């Protein structure tokens, strides 16, 4: 059997409430990794599992500095011969951020599978148990190698680069509308459909094993009457980059343009993404800053932070966004 | 033959570029309303149309005070016996904000149909001509009455309360994933599917007659390491409300909570929405602020601004969000 | 507390397997209604529940004659002053067929809610318990009256006229891509989004209470090289109607046309639907047969069968398809 | 510039109607290939194009014997030094069938791009011009090689193995809900997202050179009261295979089982697919026949016919279905 380590960080999958009917407002990251493993003994037939408690928090509190530590730990684990893959339990809210970060920084082809749950472990029809079993099956399957970081939940396997939480409260919230899933798990069998056509893991130039923190990047929303003062505030607090969750295709109002101009003059890298949820923000030389390709705001921030650890050259950063 | 006024405000539907191959980075709000009408003469066979140039700008620059005037003009036009419906051409980027605003403030059952286009009028296979023809057909059909404000594009009829631009650059970008479309237009025939189960138009309490400004409301994004200083900034600039495009179901980091607590202490109304794109943000007494129901950040801001013209009572505002 | 009758017919929601990992190939309709009720005792705090075992079969074996009896029993139940609503457990495979049948034949505004499950009751993370709890909540809410027959599963409420099983094996399989959901259930709260703009239940002319059998209607698929002989066979076996799951918008090959013409010559009513899964099959005077509006093949067969109990007039049947 | 052959077969992209408002009921395959090219002269700036009129028919009439000649003609063309890629204009109704056939029989890495249109060439806002332009761009791009056969339309690049017409009449009808698009075309630029993880083209064992016909395979629908006699009919007409567009995960009624048992006894290969539209039909020893993996009925018929040109062994055919 494959040797899989289950690195727990918290989340609803490890969440609990007083009643089985409470599916909201519960406490995330309240249960220990062994408790999750013990709740689904069946996993032992899929692999030799070892639980490790990295953290136990609600993912809304996951921070870059900690995600960095998470990446370094997974790298140490995957470096071992006695480890065939890693399953990371994480909160659903920012799992797309943590997953994409590792997608870009893990220097190994061994499976790295993030797993989450939309209902707490104590809930009626809790999804966590099955999601966990599926994540371990994916992590231990030899066919799962070299596919980049994955997010497993609700019978689906999504690429960290495309998958995103699209719904605030549904079990089937994780989807990649335009890119689909890398594969699915039905009847205890994995069906691989796609291989992402982007750079990742072993072919990524991003290495952070020698860092303890990342460049500061904030996200500003785009909407009617969007204020210039928010750009002022960001610049003033030392951001190194600003990701714009823009209206439509990263379109900018006169006030947004004024703010971006100020940011650029201060050496801040401006990256134009979109608030819409899907699609391409195309290049436009008549607008300030760079464009995020198909990266949504949350994903764009992660890549920009990592990009900033290697260069401040706009052209190099722009190419990164079209290839990662 | 129905009397339809086509009120123009700008957008890509009135956009142009030097070549038929340029579908991005073009000039929005470039063409006059009569140019659009004459480009699709067939609308004249469907109704007695009258073009009126309200404005001609890119929708990223559309502002609340201008939308306020737009709503007042439409209410005025619909009060006339010689006007059966109004079609409003608008840029795609913020049409959902302007459409929802009128959805709440136009006191008439006569059809108010926003229309737009994802490709400029000069582009190969431009969608504007057919979108406009369909919009006029919907506005002039008597079966279209009392349905709330609609947004017509790509053969679909979406409610202003549900429809949103989901893709940065595709023709089929406008969708209401969980709510579907009010109707579709195929083979020159309208197929009505649903009636929205929410308050609007003639049953709305949002009277804006005579107003010349709206309460200031800004939107702050939720993500890993989101900064508390953004809340400080908004508060310092006298916002009356803050809409939070939060992680998951409006989940808040320790920094976001600190920021929200300061806002609430200063009398700012905090509305928790989601950055995910769809779904319900459920009540949670353990978290600060109100919840946006299924309203996304953009729609949430519009409703909060209108709510604030009538009350500052959180309970009344919250009920508005569950009924409008 | 409302009085809710839970009418069981079978399905995976009442399915069993030897192991908790067995999610496919299990036995449907193995557990009794009372076993389902005691399994999720929480339903007892939402309503005064009473179980009734109408049947216990895999829905792939549900038949028109049995659905007729189901509709008749439901009408009987709802006529009682001591019954406020009914929840019907049914297999997922043909639930859209049984649901739409009752949608057209139940002469009452009291809630009729079909409920199902994609995972057997014995599977880990089985969805049945929560689906049933939600179905009862919907059935007993006064706001649920007069919305037509609904299908509740995976936190969603779908109209029997639009909802369909879109995926062979996923929990989120039931969707109405173009029409959306009537509502959703999150955090033990119901959020009603739409009201179907079609005739049903109390406003339907399809009363079948005095019937024991229904007109035979078969469905023939459209594809490259589709054979004429399938039509000859249907005709020879006395079909009164043929529903065509056609290529595109009910397009027909030279062979299909010959088959349809032979059928029409022999007194059979031909209804052209689509194999695509969604959308409108528009009127076309250059093609034989009627068109199914937005009804997919499964739904079209149900409406055609019922239509044939009242008329053989093509003009009348066609209007039914545009209004029901 | 690259040398691209535009091989025309007909379809709505070559359709014509007497007015610009008629988007349905038009005549498909009415315009010649050179006419389409002269309508979008911009293609000549993307490549040196040469039109070839293979046929001019509505795709509902495309037959296996003709598709064989199409595959053989394309193999012939791609073997040439002077042909960098081929764009094939085809009707939308069965393009998924023709495309998947070539996907399995064209032994070249050069781009094979099927293109189509949902609105006739004479229609207002016709999509054909842009679709063709995008198809030529994809066919001539070096980055497009070795991706399997593609279907380009509405700014999307879909794999022949996953793409399907999901809506009877919309412009955005072609989608692969669970698998996404291989890539998208926005702002005259191609954005490749995925590479399908299946066997195709150069790695296919399906040699069809020399064949003038294919084994007969028919499709039968699954629904309540499905008749056993259609199986009898298929058997009587000597079908070599039967694809079952089944209820749910290829579930079978008692009548369907009886019919399948008869077919199997007669040496007919039975393949269980699904009518739902998406998903995996998992293996089940308790049921007759093979399972179609994620292939829908139309795709399954194509693969089964080709599978039968190699063997009748069920085990081998089942493996073809899990790998192609
Ligand atoms: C429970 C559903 O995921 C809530 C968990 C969320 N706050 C998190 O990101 O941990
Ligand atoms: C063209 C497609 O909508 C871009 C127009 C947009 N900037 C606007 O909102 O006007
Ligand atoms: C289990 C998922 O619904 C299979 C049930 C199906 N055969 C039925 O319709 O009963
Ligand atoms: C026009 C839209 O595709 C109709 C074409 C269709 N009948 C075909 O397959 O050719």
């Amino acid at each position: 059997l494959p040797n899989i380590v289950i690195l727990a960080t918290g989340g609803t999958i490890a969440g609990s409430a007083a009643t089985g009917t409470q599916t909201t407002g519960y406490k995330a990251g309240a249960l220990g990794v062994d408790t999750l493993i013990n709740a689904v003994p069946e996993v032992k037939k899929l692999a030799n599992v070892k639980g490790e408690q990295f953290s136990n928090m609600a993912s809304e509190n996951m921070t870059g500095d900690v995600v960095l530590k998470l990446s370094q730990r997974v790298n140490e684990l995957l470096a071992r011969d006695d480890v065939d893959g890693v399953v990371i339990t994480h909160g659903t809210d920012t799992v797309e951020e943590s997953a994409y970060f590792l997608h870009l920084t893990v220097k190994s082809d061994k499976p790295v599978v993030f797993v989450a749950a939309m209902r707490p472990a104590t809930a009626i029809s809790a999804d966590g148990p099955m999601n966990l079993l599926e994540a371990v099956r994916v992590a231990g399957d030899k066919q799962s190698r070299g596919r980049g970081v994955m997010v497993v939940i609700n019978d689906r396997i999504g690429s960290a680069r495309y998958i995103t939480k699209t719904n605030a409260s549904t079990l089937d919230t994780f989807r990649a509308n335009e890119e689909g899933y890398l594969g699915v798990i039905i009847g205890n069998r994995i069906y691989y459909q796609n291989r992402i056509d982007k750079l990742h893991t072993t072919r990524s130039v991003f290495d952070v094993r020698g860092l303890t923190s990342l460049p500061k990047v904030d996200i500003l929303y785009g909407y009617q009457d969007d204020p210039e003062y928010l750009y002022d505030a960001a610049i003033q607090h030392g951001v190194k980059g600003i990701v714009y969750a823009g209206m439509g295709a990263g379109s900018v109002s006169v006030r947004g343009i004024a703010g971006m101009r100020k940011a650029l003059e201060k050496g801040v890298v401006v990256m134009r993404s979109t608030r819409t949820g899907n699609g391409i923000v195309p290049p436009d030389e008549e607008l300030p800053g760079l464009v995020s390709d198909s990266l949504n705001p949350a994903h764009a921030r992660i890549l920009l932070m990592l990009a900033l650890t290697r260069t401040s050259d706009p052209k190099v950063i722009q190419e990164y966004f079209h290839t990662y």
